[PDB]
């Protein structure tokens, strides 16, 4: 029976980064999947959760079956990093949540919530945007159109094409949003642009759904929470998919959350319980140890401190490789201007670079990127700054 | 959206849990969800894990995205625990072994590989069996069919009634088993049984699915794993989805395996790449820390001697209880003979009590168990012991 299947290919991020263990020539540099690394290009963990896991090793008594939504202090946590500590909708007990593995797992979740419990029958992503949106809800059952986004020619968010291309979107339509740095392009809409799409997004009845991947990457907690608190205030109901891979360094441990909300208390929990339904027939329940972190860090005073300067470090970091990146271009010889790339958010940066010039780049220098021309600015060092500036100045 | 959603019934099994949380008598006892207790009635962690933890603590760099699939060592040691050390289908490289959240989403991902990439249309499980089974395909879209297994009359496994109930089961059906510890009734198939359907399932064309959660709970490690060793030895194709929650005792932290067997090693690559790709529209990749802590275990042999006393331990209270069981309801004044409660293999017990039986058992006794009449002998100790028989009798 395992004749007649067709092979996968592979996949256009995590793939990569095997194509990349597998190099053996020596000064190959990883500018693939958006993971953060410090000055040395290491991938540490956290003080603050080095802290909070011996917490855990010192006190945890059990490792009893945890809720089917997972720890209750998790999701109260998320709630408010999401829409502040005197949120109406914390208050009116409007919102639900369901800690899942990974932002990935609180996609998933919502899909087949969705699916099996609304009428909802299609997906709206933003064309580009990260490659695995389409396969999670196509996992689901889900038909997925896009809407145009970039502005390649100005490098900037190409505001009219976008509301023209959801003309489309009809009143029970899912549509998806990036919080803040979207991922590939890095470009985010101004407060002003969100509190628009806001107010067309109730007028027209979309269900809007998040996805809060970088919370902490752009400006900073509360900043980047703004587009999704303007949709909060006027929505009756609204899906966010959130992660804590990122700013909180905890990829492997699958830590994410899949918030509900809906017009009063009595729904949410109606329906919620139909999500955890969903939960139950996947993985049953949430892995503890990541979330235990995140939820002890967040609670305790004293780490929390800790762990915002550490995002604030990580930022900081990127900010100021992006501006080097930029400098040594010209430095080598770019006559391209790059300086788009200063005004782009989060890790990720469209570069403009050819699918051509991304395998020149790799099977000739060595330098590996998304074949979309994305390139982790995270990845980026001191060190290897120049040797891929001269890559890429080669390259043009 | 949300307005109509009609609620969820609560889980049959992790429904219980938030009910006895909630109890308010003093005296409660807890005999519903498969965890085990020591003889204090705790659910204590292994020393083994404890160590491993502290080890991972001390060691970890990073947490780093682990791949698709996961942890290369955890693969390779569940592969030996299941076929054995100098397996062919090890040596001919014809398993493929993906790290799952929990044996429930290793269930899930051989379920949505299944769905998505064969012609595989409806599942047969063993009535009885865990609630959950049913739930898991039926969303993936497999249609579910149940074949018959025990025989209530003598408490024991109706070979004929099994055989002649599978007989209706097509080729290209896949057909899904219990490694051993039966859930809900205990009784397993002998080796001569094992031998039988394994040989019918060859001529009858099916694709075997067995659910290993319980290695190690009926007589040994590698004893336990003889049905399926069987059906390896004969097969050119079939599902493992094993679990280590319960061996481990490592449950909210999520640890399972789904393994893929093909003929060759060229077909189960092909194969295993939409496995991958099933996983990645899930959860992308699965959670690092239980996984790490039964890798480092099984690598270790001074950690590994460790945990296999203290499997042979839980194996053995468990026995005990059993014994204890029965011998203290004939004690309480039972006027009927348990005896067959002493052949049941695993963590618990078909009683034999009837719905109403143990609903009663819950509300006027605080003794809680599964309306199936299943009890958790795990969860039973010398101090629960008297007040839980004589709760049983006055219901009887
Ligand atoms: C928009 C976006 N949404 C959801 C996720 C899911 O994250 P999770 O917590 O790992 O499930 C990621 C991770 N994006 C990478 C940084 C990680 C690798 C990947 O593709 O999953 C990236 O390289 O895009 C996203 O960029
Ligand atoms: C046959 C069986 N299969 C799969 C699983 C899944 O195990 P996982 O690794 O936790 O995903 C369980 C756990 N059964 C319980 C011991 C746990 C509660 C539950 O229903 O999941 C039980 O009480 O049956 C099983 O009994």
């Amino acid at each position: 029976m395992f004749e007649n299947i067709t092979a996968a290919p592979a996949d256009p991020i995590l793939g990569l980064a095997d194509l990349f263990r597998a190099d053996e020539r020596p000064g190959k540099i990883n500018l693939g999947i958006g993971v953060y690394k410090d000055e040395t290009g290491k991938t540490p963990v956290l003080t603050s959760v080095k802290k909070a896991e011996q917490y855990l090793l010192e006190n945890e008594t059990t490792k009893n079956y945890l809720g089917i939504d997972g720890i209750p202090e998790f999701g109260r946590c998320t709630q408010e990093l999401l829409f502040g500590k005197g949120s109406a909708l914390i208050n009116d007990k409007r919102a639900r949540t369901a800690q899942t593995p990974g932002g990935t797992g609180a996609l998933r979740v919502a899909a087949d919530f969705l699916a099996k419990n609304t009428s909802v029958k299609r997906v709206w992503v933003s064309n580009p945007s990260w490659p695995n949106h389409k396969s999670v809800f196509n996992s689901a059952g889900l038909e997925v159109r896009e809407y145009a986004y970039y502005d390649a020619e100005n490098h900037t968010l190409d505001f009219d094409a976008l509301i023209n291309s959801l003309n489309e979107a009809q009143a029970g339509d899912v549509v998806l949003f990036h919080g803040c740095c979207h991922n590939p392009t890095g470009i985010d809409p101004t407060l002003e642009q969100w509190q628009t799409l806001a107010q067309l997004s109730v007028e027209k009845g979309w269900l809007p759904l998040f996805d809060f991947a970088y919370q902490g990457f752009a400006r900073g907690l509360e900043e980047d929470a703004e587009g999704l608190r303007a949709f909060a205030a006027m929505h009756k109901e609204l899906i966010v998919a959130s992660s804590y891979s990122k700013n909180f360094g905890l990829y492997n441990e699958r830590v994410g959350a899949c918030t509900l909300v809906a017009a009063d208390s009595e729904t949410v929990d109606r329906a919620f319980s139909q999500m955890k339904a969903a939960i139950r027939a996947n993985y049953s329940n949430p892995p503890a140890h990541g979330a235990s972190v995140v939820a002890t860090i967040l609670s305790n005073d004293a780490l929390r401190a800790i762990w915002e300067q550490e995002l604030t470090d990580m930022r900081q970091r990127i900010q100021r490789m992006r501006q080097l990146f930029v400098n040594t271009l010209q430095e080598k010889g770019a006559n391209r201007d790059f300086s788009f790339i200063i005004k782009q958010n989060g890790m990720f940066s469209f570069s403009g670079l050819t699918k051509e010039q991304v395998l020149r780049l790799r099977e000739e220098f060595g330098v590996y990127a998304v074949a979309s021309g994305r390139v982790n600015v995270a990845g980026m060092t001191p060190d290897n700054m120049a040797p891929l500036c001269e890559a890429i100045v080669a390259v043009l």
